[PDB]
């Protein structure tokens, strides 16, 4: 590519542990799944949406956020994996696809976060200005 633009994020969840099992549905923790620019940048300038697939026992799977911050609060009791998928304000920019398997036990406080990096090559003069 004539042009690269890098953008570097971090993507992953927060844990808290209940004291215990609750009674009514078994949850142990709530969680936040999170996708956030490594440091300080609006990635809603060049975001079109955030999708968060869960696993099928959630009534609702498929979440979206339009609006940061780009992460979604549940409780539960399973680890599993998470679908990231980013989509940008350039129709002409693929989708990125990033896999987080959710993390609730190492203990009130758990994280696991990774680092990854969004790569624009030779994206329009329209995206390299909202990238730029």
């Amino acid at each position: 590519a004539s042009v690269t633009i890098v953008k570097p994020i971090v993507y992953g969840n927060v844990a808290r542990y209940f004291g215990k099992k609750r009674e009514e549905d078994g949850h142990t923790h709530q969680w936040t799944v999170y996708v956030k620019p490594y440091r300080n940048e609006d990635m809603s300038a060049y975001v079109k949406k955030i999708q968060f697939k869960l696993h099928e026992s959630y009534g609702n799977p498929l979440r979206v956020v339009t609006k940061p911050p780009y992460e979604i609060t549940e409780t539960g009791w399973g680890e599993f994996e998470i679908i990231i998928k980013i989509f940008f304000i350039d129709p002409n920019e693929r989708p990125v696809t990033l896999y987080h398997l959710l993390k609730l036990f190492q203990k009130k406080t758990v994280v696991s976060e990774f680092y990854d990096e969004m790569i624009f090559q030779d994206p329009t003069a329209m995206m390299q200005q909202l990238l730029t």
